[PDB]
């Protein structure tokens, strides 16, 4: 991949595989998400990267809040997908990461992301706005005008996410990590946690429908030796509401929403 | 990628990504064996397919018995490692696929696998010889001389398993496939069952040595709604260990196998 012409944004094509897709031949929601990240990474690696020199002195990192994925159609195996982002400053609040994806044979566009970040401190994990020294250092690698993902004011990837309230109509209990499902510093992928509130949608649904929409707040980690159970129930095209929770306590982990289309 | 001149193997070159590595920064055993498997499709593909014609007028499937992986490097973040993989027929056994992983950079050997594959029905599940119709149909797309990742007289991809004894040393309980660990085809992807077998050694292990070589034997297949036990014994400057998979009810063996470790 690489950096585009005014160095604002970044572009790279990636070739669907044979082990990345589902029951349809065509690439799971879990396999764009990693594609995603990965477009993410290489971009911070081409501008000099994933933290700015005064964020390392500050033993501060980039958490993700939220994370919306909008998929109108998607890649089959072997067929060739074009992925753009680009970052922005949110004022003090955080930066926002957002994807569009393309058809790289028509040029169409099949899907569209965006997420939310926030600064924290690696140890005590505590929240705290953006300061004004690390706003100079990462303004220059984003565009000055806003470049929205998701322009439409009000729309689905800046909606409120409601609590699941119990009993809750599907469950998927006992959900553990695995070596494969955590990253170079020992934590979680993000992705898995899509990959376990998925797992509580009815079979027949999956198998009928196709996943359109996707919103995932997070709010904990889940440690290595943590458990956790997904909940879904049908809030209606299918919506659901998902709660992901740790099978002890039922301390909350992540909130979400998805809409399925009937194939 | 691509067929090489002869038409007798294939090429293909992977960039390593961020999410496919571990701790150290380099691939790991799972992502090699996604990565294998991968190239293996690609040369199917290619070479007009991944059945026969008369293995699907037979309702006739190739199914894995055995894979084993030498790795000397794995590869970093970022590198670009190739992998050449070719077929070979073994009599009425059945069929042989092999792998070289080489540097991109250097063209250095970083590891090698083979895999034995048997041919089963897909609706029965038994298995059979390959008859001759079949063999003729495959035999012009391997070479007809041997040609083996693993020469050695004596050497580990064909050393006979044994069967882990209770109590084992170490575990892992209630292992779970979710959808992400399946194929197009519904079934449990061979690699789930390798993290599977390494998840019940020790993270102390893990931390201080890289993993060298892996046998699998695969016995019986992993339903969906089925829950696996996985088991590991040190049977050994270097660390061996004899593994076990099986269900968590009534104890059914689905896989056995050995892992060579070396220190860092
Ligand atoms: N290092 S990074 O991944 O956070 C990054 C990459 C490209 C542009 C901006 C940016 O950071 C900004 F959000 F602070
Ligand atoms: N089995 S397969 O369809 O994946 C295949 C791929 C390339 C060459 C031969 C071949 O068949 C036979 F060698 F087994």
């Amino acid at each position: 991949g690489s950096l585009t012409e005014d160095g604002l944004s970044y572009k790279e094509k990636f070739v669907v595989r044979s082990y990345e897709v589902g029951s349809n031949k065509t690439a799971t929601v879990e396999t764009i998400a990693n594609l995603l990240q990965e477009v993410g990474c290489n971009h911070a690696q081409s501008v000099g990267f994933a933290t700015t020199t005064t964020m390392r002195k500050l033993h501060l990192i980039w958490v993700t809040a939220r994370m919306h994925i909008e998929i109108y159609k998607y890649p089959a195996w072997g067929d060739v997908v074009e992925i753009e982002t680009w970052c922005q400053s949110e004022g003090r609040i955080g930066t926002r990461r957002d994807w569009i994806l393309k058809d790289s044979v028509t040029g169409e566009v099949t899907g569209r992301a965006t997420s939310k970040w926030v600064m924290m401190n690696q140890d005590t994990r505590r929240l705290q706005k953006v300061s004004d020294d690390v706003r100079d250092e990462y303004l220059v690698f984003c565009p000055q005008e806003p470049r929205l993902a998701f322009p439409e004011e009000n729309n689905r990837s800046l909606k409120k996410i409601p609590k699941l309230e119990d009993p809750a109509q599907y469950s998927m209990i006992g959900l553990k990590p695995r070596r494969a499902d955590l990253d170079m510093n020992q934590h979680v992928n993000n992705v898995t946690y899509i990959g376990w509130v998925l797992e509580s949608i009815p079979q027949e649904i999956v198998d009928t429908h196709e996943l359109q929409v996707i919103t995932l707040d997070y709010r904990r980690e889940c440690q290595q030796d943590d458990v956790v159970d997904s909940l879904t129930t049908t809030t209606s095209d299918s919506q659901f509401l998902h709660l992901l929770r740790l099978s002890g306590d039922g301390q909350e982990i992540n909130r979400g929403t998805t809409l399925w289309r009937k194939k």
